[PDB]
């Protein structure tokens, strides 16, 4: 049965170390939709990558420089970013904060 | 061509009035994934509803009482909620704050 629990409580879920200055919690998901909370320290880099999944991100807090398909924009709390299937994208955290990354379908690699 | 722009800047997107004390911005989406930012005043109610879409929500801020399939839980900033296809769910805002609701596939009704 491939899905998260119903209530994903931050203080009950393990933070996974993703890289230097980057930690994440996988929150609500099934095979078609996955929501990930990613906490960045200043200076941390989301390495450029491509994947077939659709991705839609929300900036909860902090300030980030994002690039999507070669285009750069600084985004801040309240802003969103859409990454169509297979587009190159990544980010650098300018001030510590949280992103919510969402995916369709799920990122099987994030649980396996 | 069914999708949002790449960079969804809060100060460039219209807030839509959804109901009493509830406003939303549709952020990054395509036909398979849609991310919605929903700002609630204290007291506001997300009416109980059912839909075939998968939904995964993140509590950005505030405090909410959620019900999913008849089960109630208070959630707060950092917590998530997963709503499998067709489950009855809704919420009441106990302290003003923001939810990110994500859907697969998109909520066609939110743009049409
Ligand atoms: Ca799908
Ligand atoms: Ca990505
Ligand atoms: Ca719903």
């Amino acid at each position: 049965k491939t899905c998260s629990k119903v209530f994903l409580l931050e203080n009950e879920i393990s933070w996974e170390q993703v890289g230097e200055g980057i930690q994440r919690q996988i929150l609500g998901y099934d095979g078609q939709l996955m929501l990930v909370k990613v906490k960045f320290q200043k200076g941390a880099i989301g390495n450029a990558h491509e994947h077939f999944h659709s991705q839609s991100t929300y900036v909860v807090s902090g300030v980030f420089e994002f690039h999507v398909n070669g285009e750069k924009k600084i985004v801040k709390a309240g802003d969103g970013i859409y990454m169509e299937p297979d587009v190159l994208h990544g980010c650098t955290c300018l001030e510590a904060g949280i992103l919510i990354d969402t995916f369709s379908p799920m990122r099987e690699d994030f649980i396996n």
